[PDB]
């Protein structure tokens, strides 16, 4: 058993930005892809999703991917590729708004998709048992710990605490009616 194509295919991408992080510097790169930070910006739309691809250190990127392997791997694997592309696009535009709203066009990363994956996969396992996708007891505990490490700026995600309560929002409400 394998990561399917979108789980798969996210990691890859977001490994090959990392290096031209490295080599290039963040700067270069976030000014290809990081959400509109000028006027002459607002059209090009690749803009509203690219900066999901973008981390910032080692950890951010090593945790972010882990979530997102287990995850996103048990969700397309279970529920299908459509299912983890809707969550990731939504996720990823809505806590990007929200991001930019009080924070400012720079910042990047799947951790507003990680909220929104681990809301969905608790609460769908927790109303919707028989799915098949739940969260493993004991993750969730590991899960807490990175929410908790983030949102007390013991780590650092780029993302602020409003724009990851934005994700886990999409995350919930998707596994809400999903369960409906
Ligand atoms: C704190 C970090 C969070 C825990 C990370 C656990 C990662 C478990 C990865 O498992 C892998 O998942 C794939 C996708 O579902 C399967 O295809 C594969 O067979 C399986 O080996
Ligand atoms: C949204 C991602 C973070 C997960 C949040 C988990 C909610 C707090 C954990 O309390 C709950 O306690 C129950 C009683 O033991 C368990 O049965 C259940 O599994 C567990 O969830
Ligand atoms: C830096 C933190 C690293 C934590 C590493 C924890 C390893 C134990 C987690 O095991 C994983 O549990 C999943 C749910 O049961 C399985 O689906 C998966 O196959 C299995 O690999
Ligand atoms: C719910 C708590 C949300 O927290 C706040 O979210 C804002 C928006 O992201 C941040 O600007 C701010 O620093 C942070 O305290």
């Amino acid at each position: 058993e394998r990561a399917g194509p979108v789980t798969w295919v996210m990691m890859i991408a977001c490994v090959v930005v990392f290096i031209a992080m490295q080599i290039l510097g963040d700067q270069e790169v976030m000014l290809w892809l990081a959400w509109p930070f000028d006027p002459t910006l607002k059209f090009e739309f690749a803009r509203y999703f690219t900066h999901a691809l973008m981390h910032f250190s080692l950890m951010h990127i090593l945790f972010n991917l882990l979530w997102w392997w287990y995850l996103g791997g048990a969700v397309e694997k279970r529920l299908g590729s459509g299912k983890l592309i809707v969550i990731t696009l939504i996720s990823a535009l809505l806590s990007g708004y929200v991001q930019q709203k009080f924070s400012g066009p720079w910042f990047g990363g799947l951790s507003g998709v990680v909220y929104a994956l681990m809301g969905y996969v608790w609460l769908r396992g927790e109303r919707d048992p028989q799915s098949g996708i739940y969260l493993q007891r004991g993750l969730i505990i590991f899960a807490l710990i990175w929410i908790v490490a983030g949102w007390f700026d013991l780590f650092g995600m780029s993302m602020a605490n409003g724009a990851h309560i934005a994700g886990l929002a999409v995350g919930l409400a998707m596994a809400f009616v999903d369960s409906l």
